[PDB]
């Protein structure tokens, strides 16, 4: 690890704070602008959707990225949750109930030894079974993401492998003739995060980020400083 | 099957002519500018590197997307060509050289079953097997383009599910918030193809492009073209 304190100077730009973690594949080599917030553990929040994912889709919760996840019919404040969905589109707009249900589903015993085989976090899943990565006890660090990242991008993980293609497949983000981005945000409503991996033709570069979100007017920094970074660092055009 | 012979605007305001097909999977309706070049059939170059994946992907000429195909050491005219590559740069790069060595491993007789289960183009082989795409008998039209891409999207090829996952995977082109295009392109040295389809949030567009190019000059025009389609059709902003 190398710590790049000129990376803060893209925070204070934008009047925030926070921590953004890369590392290269290629060298095995990683580098942020803060070596301590890099390793503050916080609720994953989103995030959590990456293992939710895979568990589900393990246990025959999930069948694949077409099944379609029926609206349970209560309307929520955010508009695009308010419908039918599936795991392309659940992960997209984030849609918490959804996943609430898998947890539900996968129950508390399965769940806890899925993120322990994870190795995910502190692994604890206190709390409600159905809320714990938004008001329970786990807690996971940017550090902690990419260890968690880097196993699902090699499909090392614990689950199958079909499991982990398909999760991959549903954090498709963004991409274009010089990169591929496969991603997840979060927040919690006081931290968001972004975290995730940029495919280049030769190499692959793990992020995770995470920053204080005091309001959600800023979630758009997530990605925006993420990719001023990645400018810098000659990741991306 | 709807013509619109509107579309011809596109291929006209560009001194150009060719075909555009459209499919929508959630109406399973079909539309063109030119029913009739729409079924004509033409050599696929390019194009199939699709079922050339696919194939040695089942068989086990390749092992996934990671797996490195070295050079052979001969110097070619295209500058990508001349280095070891996966399955994803292969076919971003659209590497002749890797796909023949994948033809000749795979062979005349299990090329030759594959394309027929795959019920692809007219299934005829004749002449060199690791170059009859480009100078051979095969030829498919761009609805039976459409017919092909339609199986593999729902994984309905025969092959494995795994082989024809890790082959979208690979034909993944563009991304953003609003679509997704996993394609195909192909040039033969008369006729250039773009070949594909666009994923949105409910629906998917399935599509399948030639068009005439005496000159490598025009290359561009079939994503172009494509997309002020698409963009006319509202499929895409
Ligand atoms: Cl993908």
């Amino acid at each position: 690890w190398q710590e790049n304190k000129s990376w803060n100077a893209h925070f204070t730009e934008h009047k925030s704070q926070g921590v953004v973690v890369l590392w290269n594949e290629n060298k095995q080599q990683g580098f942020t602008n803060n070596l301590k917030r890099a390793n503050q553990a916080f609720l994953p929040a989103g995030t959590f959707k990456i293992p939710n994912s895979l568990i589900a889709l393990d246990l025959g919760v999930v069948k694949d990225e077409h099944q379609v996840f029926k609206w349970d019919g209560q309307t929520r404040d955010i508009a695009t949750w308010n419908r039918d969905h599936n795991l392309i589109t659940a992960m997209k707009y984030s849609v918490v109930p959804v996943y609430q249900e898998f947890a539900r589903q996968i129950g508390e015993a399965r769940m806890s030894k899925m993120l322990h085989a994870f190795d995910y976090g502190n692994e604890d899943i206190s709390g409600n079974v159905d809320s714990f990565w938004l008001d329970g006890g786990i807690r996971i660090s940017a550090t902690e993401q990419i260890s968690f990242l880097r196993k699902l991008y090699h499909n090392k993980l614990h689950v199958s492998e079909r499991s982990q293609r398909i999760v991959k497949q549903a954090m498709l983000t963004e991409a274009n003739g010089d990169y591929i981005i496969r991603a997840k945000t979060g927040y919690d409503t006081k931290i968001g995060w972004w975290v995730g991996w940029v495919e280049l033709d030769d190499n692959v570069w793990f992020f995770a980020m995470n920053m204080d979100m005091p309001t959600s007017d800023g979630l758009g920094l997530r990605q925006a400083i993420t990719k001023e970074v990645l400018k810098q660092e000659k990741i991306i055009p």
